[PDB]
């Protein structure tokens, strides 16, 4: 049971996404692009992706693993970056906060997976 859970890392990353919508800095991330307020939004952006879909996949149980997740999670940020480009902009420094908040707290999730995959993969 509990020392290396397969699946303690949803509660952890359900806590880390309540984390994320309380930070000030998530704000232009929570909720899809409106592609008739930014038209050319698709013109850059293969594959929109935002906290609340995020958030929605995981309640869902569509993510096999906290890597999955964090793919995902790592989209928003990367997709901020090609279409604000500018560090000149406030938005790029959100983005590059959040991004570094997101990335130190998910690191212990990530790592506690894998070591609780090892020990069940030996045993
Ligand atoms: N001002 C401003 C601004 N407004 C957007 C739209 C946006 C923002 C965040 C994520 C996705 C899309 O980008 C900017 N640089």
């Amino acid at each position: 049971s509990m020392s290396y859970d397969i699946q303690a890392w949803k509660k952890q990353c359900e806590e880390l996404l309540n984390l994320i919508f309380q930070c000030e800095d998530s704000e232009p991330f929570r909720q899809p692009v409106d592609l008739l307020e930014y038209p050319d939004y698709r013109d850059i952006i293969d594959t929109p992706m935002d906290f609340a879909t995020v958030r929605e996949t995981l309640e869902a149980g569509n993510y096999e693993s906290p890597m999955e997740l964090c793919k995902d999670v790592r989209l928003i940020f990367s997709n901020s970056k090609a279409y604000t480009p500018s560090k000149r902009s406030r938005i790029y420094s959100m983005s590059l906060r959040l991004s570094a908040f997101f990335e130190e707290h998910i690191s212990s999730v990530l790592s506690d997976y894998k070591s609780a995959l090892r020990f069940h993969k030996r045993n």
